[PDB]
């Protein structure tokens, strides 16, 4: 199978004054190419992808797709719905504006059966010919994928290549890497990289990665290099900010740490996500200055 | 002072023949759920796959709806809510413009926003109307909750908010409403506890199992409302085990099966990523219709 693994961000989406800051986008996009990451993912959560319109889908994905051309980073896509109909207009849309793949999220909200969610991803991945990577995140959607499930389309539809785990679950990534080996999990929750990869996850998709790129990178190469020590030291020095970037619901801690940091201009969110409370506002920034922030 | 939208309200499937939007079928259940006692129809929520219709679609089913209860006391009750704040108030904007009486608007689903962005969200509906707005409480779809000291702001800060429609198996957080403000209306939003909730105060369900049983519903509903509790409960008691198997398979799965072995629709159709329940849990529900007399057209 065609893979996208290694260290990827799940970037934000910098606002000002209610638009997209398309230089800013890009100015961040190349800020993670400098500091090891092999590969970004526009226009997902982390990047308040129900909050934009298509064009906007559209524009980040051409911007993150030119931004890296030339580079190695490959570009993985957020191209994800409830309905599958349009879960397979926007794969294809993304493998029109040149991804080299797309994260599917499992369906929020409509809570789809196991049965359901094997016909749904099998009609995404008949519709292109570039890499799927399964999203499990229950917390946010209300279902969840089971290994079952997710091995099943791994094995039936060639551009299934993996899952992105966001579940609490180390439980469920033995389950997963033990009955179906070749596939690639990816870490989804930045506390417990270390761990996902040190049982033979392939990557991370990372929020923290959005502020500390190298921090995470260097992690993720440690990892796959089996040097679990300089990895897990990583990964404990990251654990306090990791943890403090979701004292609120991402993306509005990363969002302020991003603010924060100079690294984009306004704290901009779309509703119904908005700023973080005064009390976590002052959490996050006493947190960020146990750590060495790259600039541009 | 508040305008209210209460008492008996069915959360409407939608019929599918040959992958679109079987609109005399439609017609025909609205028209089955007001002859059989319901005060209000919900055009276009959950139970109606409002995840997989398309906006025309959406408006297609609540201009049906409105142009049925034309005439009648039935109010609709739109269906009119997203993750997108932007998207929620042209939703609300639009079933106002389509002539709904009210709009239910779900929490905002996997986003999880914060308990100042819900304020925020309903707040931005609430003022782009001027008919009544019921939150929707449902957090194992949504991934959030909107907390009573939430739903009791908004009631209080915004005209059109009347109240929440709760489904989250917790009667705890429905006395926690009622009694701290005792002027919302609290609407069920779970079938199996119909009764518990209209006993504390509760003005209202909207339900699944009244699909298939407007008519046992709209009874449970109004001996309720008239403190004829033996009656009510004796009506929720009966109603628990298709209660329950309404939810083997995730709603609206069970019911348009139930619709389907009726024959109160033609074809058992989903839009993916829904789909026909198993074959274990479809005898499961033939099974128990078999207790209950289901009425016809
Ligand atoms: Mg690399
Ligand atoms: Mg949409
Ligand atoms: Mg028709
Ligand atoms: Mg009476």
């Amino acid at each position: 199978k065609n893979i996208i693994i290694g260290a990827m961000t799940a970037l934000i989406t910098p606002f000002k004054n209610g638009k997209v800051d398309e230089q800013s986008y890009a100015r961040l996009i190349k800020r993670q190419i400098e500091n090891g990451i092999d590969a970004v993912v526009p226009v997902g959560t982390t990047g308040e992808s129900a909050t934009l319109t298509w064009e906007e889908h559209r524009t980040c994905i051409e911007i993150a797709v030119e931004t890296c051309k030339g580079t190695k980073v490959k570009v993985l896509a957020g191209a994800g719905s409830n309905a599958t109909h349009e879960a397979v207009g926007l794969a294809k849309f993304a493998k029109e504006h040149g991804a080299d793949g797309i994260l599917s999220v499992a369906p929020y909200y409509n809570k789809p059966t196991q049965q359901g969610l094997y016909e749904h991803y099998k009609a995404i991945a008949q519709s292109v010919d570039i890499p799927v990577l399964l999203y499990n995140v229950p917390g946010r959607t209300g279902c969840e994928i089971s290994t079952d499930t997710i091995i099943k389309l791994f094995r039936d539809c060639e551009n299934i290549y993996g899952v992105k785990e966001a579940s609490g679950n180390i439980d469920k990534c033995v389950d997963l890497l033990a009955h179906e080996p070749r596939m690639m999990l990816i870490s989804g929750e930045d506390a417990i990289n270390y761990p996902i990869l040190s049982n033979g996850g392939k990557g991370v998709i990372s929020v923290t990665s959005n502020l500390l790129p190298d921090m995470i990178s260097a992690l993720t190469h440690f990892a796959l290099d089996e040097n679990y020590k300089e990895a897990k030291k990583i990964n404990d020095e990251l654990y306090n900010i990791n943890k403090i970037l979701f004292c609120e619901s991402n993306p509005i801690p990363i969002k302020t740490a991003m603010y924060l940091a100079g690294l984009i201009e306004s704290l901009e969110f779309r509703l119904p996500l908005c700023s973080p409370s005064k009390e976590n506002f002052a959490k996050i920034e006493e947190v960020m200055k146990k750590y060495k922030i790259k600039g541009f």
